[PDB]
C-alpha cells in the first residue's frame, strides 16, 4: 500500500521495541529556557534523539543500524509533536521543520542546547579531536531520507486532515539554528500574543477602573498574564536582535536588519505583529 512509507514504517516498529519511547512535557504553552546565556524554544528541549551509551559500539559497527536509529528517531520525533500540538496538522508540520534542522545540528554538532548527543554521534561516525567532517558527510547522505522518514511518522500521525503548508524538503536546512530559532520565537511570539489579547479581551468585557486598580479579578489575570509575557517577550526580542546585529547582520551577504530578515523567512504572515492597553489603573 504505502510503498514509500513502508521502509520507514518497518523500522520505526523494529526500533521501538528495543529503545525507549518520547518525553511528554508538552512544551506548546511553556516559556523559553535560558540555558548557559542561549534562549532555547520549548519544543528543542525533549527533541526526540537519545544515543544509548551501551550501543555506541554497535552503530559504529552497523551503519545500517545507525541509519535506521536516526530514522527512527526523526519518525517518533513526529509523533511526539502530534501529541504535543493536539493534531493541529499545519501546526506540526512547521514544527516538523524545526525538529529536522535541530535533527541535523545536533548530528553536524552546531547544536546550541548541548553537546553530548552530538558527542556521541562523533564518536558513533568516527569524528576525531574536534573535526566535524565525517558527521557532514553523513548528514548530506541521509538528509533527505530523514525527512521522508519525518513525512512517513506525519502520515502515520495524521492521515487525512487538510494542511495548508507545503511538505517539500525544507528550505530552512541551510540556516544557521540561531536564525531558524529566532523565526520560529518571532512566528510563535505573534500567535500567543494574539491568543492571550483575545483572554485579555474575553474577561475585561463588563470590568471597568474604580479607585486604583481593575473590579474584575478574572480581567486582572488576564491583565498580568498577558503584561509579563509582553515584558518578557520584548527582552527575549532584544537579547536575539542584539545577537542578530552583532553576529550575522552585514556578514555571509546579509545586509538585512532583524525585522526584514524575518519579514522575508516567515511565510503566510505569520510574524506581521512584529514591527507594527486597557489594565494600567
Amino acid at each position: 500500500n504505502d510503498y514509500i512509507c513502508n521502509k520507514y514504517k518497518n523500522i520505526h516498529d523494529r526500533m521501538k521495541k528495543n529503545n525507549g519511547n518520547f518525553v511528554t512535557d508538552n512544551f506548546v504553552k511553556k516559556s523559553w529556557e535560558i540555558s548557559n546565556g542561549v534562549l532555547i524554544p520549548p519544543r528543542r528541549k525533549n527533541l526526540f534523539l537519545y544515543i544509548d551509551p551501551s550501543k555506541i559500539c554497535e552503530y559504529k559497527k552497523d551503519p545500517k543500524l545507525f541509519k535506521d536509529f536516526i530514522y527512527w528517531s526523526a519518525f517518533t520525533e513526529v509523533e511526539r509533536l502530534k501529541k504535543a500540538y493536539g493534531g493541529a496538522r499545519a501546526k506540526v508540520v512547521h514544527a516538523m521543520k524545526y525538529s529536522f534542522t535541530d535533527i541535523g545540528s545536533i548530528i553536524k554538532g552546531d547544536d546550541m542546547m548541548e553537546k553530548n548527543s552530538s558527542d556521541k554521534i562523533g564518536k558513533i561516525l568516527g569524528d576525531t579531536d574536534g573535526q566535524n567532517e565525517k558527521r557532514k558527510k553523513w548528514w548530506d547522505m541521509n538528509k533527505y531520507h530523514i525527512w521522508e522518514s519525518m513525512l512517513c511518522g506525519y502520515r502515520e500521525a495524521e492521515g487525512d486532515t487538510e494542511t495548508n503548508e507545503n511538505c517539500r524538503f525544507p528550505d530552512i536546512e541551510s540556516v544557521p539554528q540561531f536564525l531558524r530559532w529566532f523565526q520560529e520565537w518571532s512566528e510563535n511570539f505573534c500567535d500567543r500574543r494574539q491568543k492571550l489579547y483575545d483572554k485579555l479581551n474575553s474577561e475585561c468585557i463588563s470590568a471597568e477602573c474604580t479607585n486604583g486598580s481593575v473590579d474584575n479579578s478574572k480581567c486582572t489575570h488576564a491583565c498580568v498574564n498577558y503584561k509579563n509575557y509582553i515584558l518578557t517577550k520584548k527582552t527575549e526580542y532584544e537579547i536575539q536582535t542584539n545577537k542578530y546585529d552583532n553576529e550575522f547582520k552585514n556578514k555571509n551577504s546579509n545586509d538585512k536588519d532583524a525585522p526584514d530578515y524575518l519579514k522575508e523567512k516567515c511565510n503566510d504572515n505569520k510574524c506581521e505583529c512584529l514591527n507594527k492597553s486597557k489594565c494600567d489603573c
